[PDB]
């Protein structure tokens, strides 16, 4: 079973905080978005364009159930994984950390285009605020620890978590 599992919106810090926490405990990192590209032929934007979001979600669920059984290090999840009811039932019993961020700082952190099919195009600030309103009740229901990332630098986030494990 993992030592910790990380969830939240794009730009909260899931990949950055996960690398740094794994180095301090002595263990490996597994990132489910990276695992998906390795197993199929292609990119995340390629699968969304040829096949659709509902077929992305079925591949993501099967990857997640297997990681929770076989991996003893730190695990980082994709941003919309909590919208599947089969993902929420596999998480019950596990150690789960929710990273919180405001809408104005969150949109400024995503600013140098990694891509992101669901944030693409004009009116970026309007689309980010609509994603927050519908997911926030879902992050609160799955969590066992909540941490505020608004005025904490990344080394100080790591130390707050380490003392509560
Ligand atoms: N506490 C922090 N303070 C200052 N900058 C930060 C903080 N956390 C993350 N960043 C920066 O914000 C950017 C995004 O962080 P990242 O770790 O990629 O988040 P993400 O939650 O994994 N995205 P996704 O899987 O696509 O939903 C990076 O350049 C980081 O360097
Ligand atoms: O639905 C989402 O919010 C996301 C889906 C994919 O682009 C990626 O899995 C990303 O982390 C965000």
């Amino acid at each position: 079973a993992p030592k910790a599992v990380l969830v939240g919106l794009p730009g909260s810090g899931k990949s950055t905080i996960g690398r740094r926490l794994a180095k301090a405990l002595g263990v490996g990192l597994l990132d489910t978005d990276v695992a998906i590209e390795q197993r199929t032929g292609r990119s995340i934007a390629d699968i969304f364009a040829t096949d659709g979001e509902q077929e992305f979600r079925r591949i993501e669920e099967d990857v997640v159930r297997a990681a929770l059984a076989d991996h003893d290090g730190v695990l980082s999840l994709g941003g919309g994984a909590v919208t599947s009811p089969g993902v929420r039932a596999a998480l019950a019993g596990h150690t789960v950390v929710y990273l919180e961020i405001s809408a104005a700082e969150g949109v400024r952190r995503t600013g140098g285009n990694t891509v992101r099919p669901l944030l693409a195009g004009p009116d970026r600030a309007e689309k980010y605020r609509a994603l927050m309103a519908k997911r926030a009740p879902l992050y609160r229901r799955v969590a066992t620890m909540r941490v505020d990332t608004n005025r904490r630098n990344p080394g100080a986030v790591v130390r707050h978590i380490l003392s509560r494990l």
